[PDB]
């Protein structure tokens, strides 16, 4: 078989796969009572992308298309038809939950909506992508973008939303999926929920504290795999010999090993740990693949 | 045996700009008559030695982070920021880089958002400008100025980050003009070298993005020598280069149909046999594949 590998990347060299941001720390938590089912940053270990996951980092939580209308309310809102990169409208019959890169959490996402016309005249206005809105219907090919009172966009010109962070904390829940087709509809083609199946284990996350325009929050976005691991597995396509890869967080200069973890075939990590805490790792260290083990493998407790 | 050199399996719609956070929109070639082409982001040798200000994390391209340390005494709503490493230690100007890694490598009014989060999780963010042409843009000395608008304030000595979005306007915009990383009347140091064709009848080939512009008229073109994914691939692979020039061919893997060929130079840039300034259209499913080690005297099939 083509041997399985992880990329040689320290924590300061990793990116979040659910929001455009550097990884700030590793984190573990029980997430009691919640369903953990992110749709970005989802890949099998042998490189099959899942959910809404795609490879281009600047397309994470970005959508593009053409603005088609200014809405007749007092909220300064603009409807956008979502397109592919070639300008063709999104096809709702594609077996994805939503256009690739669509945000996978409820929030008021602060960002900038920009346009460039064929004659190279441009405009951009900061504002909000409300992923909880009844008119957030990206699987139907349309979303609404907000800005402020005095701002206009051009109808039917190429349009892009660049995400920046959270506008505020209203509606923010990183583990609540949007209704990709709007109210009273079921999401489809989802990457499965993930949970520890072995006793004494918790998920391990790659955490970013993303920007927040106003309010009080740690802004935590937890991904199952950093974007670089998604990219690596996609390129490598190494066969998964068992359901679980044993990985160890290692300092390459001294060989000192900090802890060990289970990297599951479906693309997430578990550790033997209790409670919600940040993990501190050596700045020069990174996970190394050790061996393929079985699901009942007992990890050394952190 | 030596590890074979390879390019990643990535179509043009799967590539990223290495000089600005943006997808690649097209390939582009140009003689760039009379200009010195010397970008500092998106620079790597084929064997994976990063050069200039190049670093691996895509969301850190044209970002700076640190701690705001002063509100400046004019009507311009400008804030001085001490640049830091991720752990909060100040940037060390004696590091043999031109500037902190990921620092912008072109003159512009860059539109973005400056955000803060205090230890007690209280936050604030305000849009505004990073003016890389300003006398106060001195990232190699560990400080830059950030603008916002009236009656917007930041906390002194709290963690701060600038997220770039695009161009604020076109004033001072020149993608091939390097900043003065240490300010007025200083020389830039530790630069990745300028690049140009070495063989007659060739031009550079660029991976081009049209980045956002807040107001004005411009195609917003940012041309990189290597997409960010190729920088990332070479860094991981570290395959030794057998000669100074790799012959690469833009190929559709479904049919084997080859569109054109190019030279991928050891120092990390591409040339093609072409004349004139024009975008290039490629098959959506195609990508460059490494064909063979040639050398600089290899005569390319004309595009």
């Amino acid at each position: 078989s083509k041997p399985f590998t992880l990329p040689i990347l320290t924590i300061g060299e990793l990116s979040n796969s659910r929001f455009p941001a550097p990884i700030d720390e590793l984190y573990t938590s029980p997430n009691e009572g919640l369903v953990v089912q992110p749709q970005n940053g989802r890949s099998t270990l042998d490189g099959e992308l899942l959910g809404t996951t795609q490879l281009v980092p600047s397309n994470i939580c970005s959508l593009r298309g053409r603005i088609n209308a200014h809405l007749p309310d007092n909220q300064h809102r603009w409807n956008m038809q979502v397109t592919n990169a070639n300008g063709t409208p999104f096809d709702p019959t594609e077996d994805v939950p939503a256009p690739l890169g669509t945000p996978d959490f409820l929030a008021n996402i602060y960002g900038v909506t920009s346009q460039r016309n064929p004659d190279n005249t441009c405009r951009a206005h900061d504002g909000i992508l409300a992923t909880w809105s009844p008119k957030f219907t990206p699987k139907l090919g349309s979303v609404v973008l907000g800005t402020w009172e005095d701002r206009d966009f051009d109808i039917n010109q190429p349009t892009r939303f660049t995400p920046v962070g959270l506008y505020d904390t209203d509606h923010f829940n990183q583990w609540a999926l949007p209704n990709y087709s709007g109210a009273l509809t079921l999401n489809m083609n989802l990457a499965p929920s993930v949970a520890p199946l072995f006793p004494g284990e918790q998920l391990l996350f790659f955490r970013s504290h993303i920007p927040l325009k106003g309010g009080t929050s740690n802004g935590a976005i937890d991904c199952l795999l950093p974007q670089e691991w998604v990219q690596h597995f996609y390129q490598e396509s190494a066969p998964s010999s068992t359901d679980v890869a044993l990985i160890r967080y290692t300092n390459p200069d001294t060989g000192r090993v900090l802890f060990e973890a289970k990297l599951h075939r479906q693309g997430f990590i578990t550790v033997a740990n209790s409670g919600s805490r940040p993990i501190v790792v050596p700045p020069n260290g990174y996970f190394r693949f050790d061996s393929w083990v079985n699901q009942f493998y007992s990890l050394a407790p952190m």
